[PDB]
């Protein structure tokens, strides 16, 4: 859900996740997808997609548990979309991280995303 | 389309549409239906349904014509969707002029959409 989501990425980017990312280019937080500013905008870009290949998983509100193994995300629900939510939502708070450095604020609050160039396919 | 709902958006409330309400509390702009967080939130909460009933028109795509004449917004009807979805979009703008007295600035980049509470169904 949600919450696992930011506290992912709070854990991995030491943000403050929905203001950092929440509205953050043409693919992070709410709305769709589009064209991708920069890095950070393309992890968000590949999350929604992961989101979009699952078929009757709710990522907004379907919860589940992780833990933390040698600093790295595990996630062992059984449950097919706890799990395969759980590897987005991962995937993606590691790929924000990777890309911390070049995170741009002059994005964070994109406020023209229905402006956004069509994003190509998933 | 979002030209046509900017620019009577414009017209009205003599605000920078998308930087004023492209983000907007729980309703306006990018993102879904929420709980109101004020009466301009709730023009948008309106609008959102109103755009939910049209048939045989696409509100963000489709342009329609409408005249500006002595401040009066006034639809065409070539079309009776576009006619409908003239009407909403003239009715937000109307509805934002007239509550931009309580508009709040902090709910201007709601970067907490997703966390709405649930909107009334429309
Ligand atoms: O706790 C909530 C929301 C709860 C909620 C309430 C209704 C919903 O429909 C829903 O999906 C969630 O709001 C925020 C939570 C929050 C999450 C991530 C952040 O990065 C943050 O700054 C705040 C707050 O503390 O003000």
């Amino acid at each position: 859900s949600l919450f696992e989501l930011g506290k992912m990425i709070l854990q991995e980017t030491g943000k403050n996740p929905a203001k950092s990312y929440g509205v953050y280019g043409c693919n992070c937080g709410v709305g769709g997808r589009g064209k991708p500013k920069d890095a950070t905008d393309r992890c968000c870009y590949v999350h929604k997609c992961c989101y979009k290949k699952l078929t009757g998983c709710d990522p907004k509100k379907d919860r589940y548990s992780y833990s933390w193994k040698d600093k790295t995300i595990v996630c062992g629900e059984n449950n097919s979309c706890l799990k395969e939510l759980c590897e987005c939502d991962k995937a993606v708070a590691i790929c924000l991280r990777e890309n911390l450095d070049t995170y741009n604020k002059k994005y964070r609050y994109n406020y023209l995303k229905p402006f956004c160039k069509k994003a190509d396919p998933c």
